[PDB]
C-alpha cells in the first residue's frame, strides 16, 4: 500500500461544499464518496445532489439526521442520483422532485470496526465515509495543523476520508471553505477506534 495518498490530487474529489444550517451531513458525506468512485471508475468528475437525498430519502430525516446505510441503499434502489446543477441544495427539506439518474452505484461495503489498518487499505482504493464525535469545541473551532483531540467516541457527525499520511487522515468536512484548512482537517492516526472514534463505522460505495 502507498505510504501516502490524496484523492484530491488524483482528480477524484469535487470542490468543498457547505451544508449550512441543515443537519444533512449524512447526505454530503455519502454523496461525496459516490462522486469519487464514479470518477475513479469512469474518469468523469461530476458534482451530485445532496438535496435529492434530503428530500427523497424517506428512511432518513432530512435536516434532522440520517444513516449512511439508508443513504447508499436509497441511491441503489432509486436507480441513481441527479446532479447538483439539476437538483440544487436549499439547506431545507422540501417536496421530493422527479430526478434524472445520472450516476449509479452497485452496492456498498463496511470496513472492519476500530481497525485503522483495514481503513487504510480501504482509503487506498477509494474515499470512504466515517462517523466521528464532533461535539468538542476544539474540533468545532479547528483551523490548521494536525488535530489530536480532545474528543470522545460518541458518533454524531459524518465526514469523508479522502487520503492519508503516515501520521494522519485527510478528512473532508461539509462546513464550507472557511472552516479548518480550506474545508479539510488532518486527524492524527492513533489506532484503536481512532481519534474522535473515526475508525468506528466506515463504509464505501462499490461500482463494477
Amino acid at each position: 500500500l502507498p505510504e501516502q495518498i490524496d484523492w484530491r490530487k488524483k482528480g477524484a474529489v469535487t470542490p468543498v461544499k457547505n451544508q449550512g444550517k441543515c443537519g444533512s451531513c449524512w447526505a454530503f458525506s455519502t454523496v461525496s464518496t459516490v462522486e469519487s468512485i464514479n470518477q475513479i471508475r469512469t474518469g468523469n468528475l461530476i458534482s451530485l445532489s445532496e438535496q435529492q437525498l434530503v428530500d427523497c430519502n424517506k428512511k432518513n430525516h432530512g435536516c434532522k439526521g440520517g444513516a449512511f446505510v439508508y443513504a447508499y441503499q436509497y441511491i441503489i434502489d432509486n436507480g441513481g442520483i441527479d446532479t447538483e446543477a439539476n437538483y440544487p441544495y436549499k439547506a431545507v427539506q422540501g417536496p421530493c422532485r422527479a430526478a434524472k439518474k445520472v450516476v449509479r452505484i452497485d452496492g456498498y461495503k463496511g470496513v472492519p470496526h476500530c481497525n485503522e489498518n483495514a481503513l487504510k487499505k480501504a482509503v487506498a482504493s477509494q474515499p470512504s465515509v466515517v462517523a466521528i464525535d464532533a461535539s468538542s469545541k476544539q474540533f468545532q473551532h479547528y483551523k490548521s495543523g494536525i488535530f489530536s483531540g480532545p474528543c470522545g467516541t460518541k458518533l454524531n457527525h459524518g465526514v469523508v476520508i479522502v487520503g492519508y499520511w503516515k501520521d494522519y487522515w485527510i478528512v473532508r468536512n461539509s462546513w464550507g471553505r472557511y472552516w479548518g484548512e480550506q474545508g479539510y482537517i488532518r486527524m492524527k492516526r492513533v489506532g484503536g477506534c481512532g481519534l474522535c472514534g473515526i475508525a468506528r463505522l466506515p463504509y464505501y460505495p462499490t461500482k463494477a
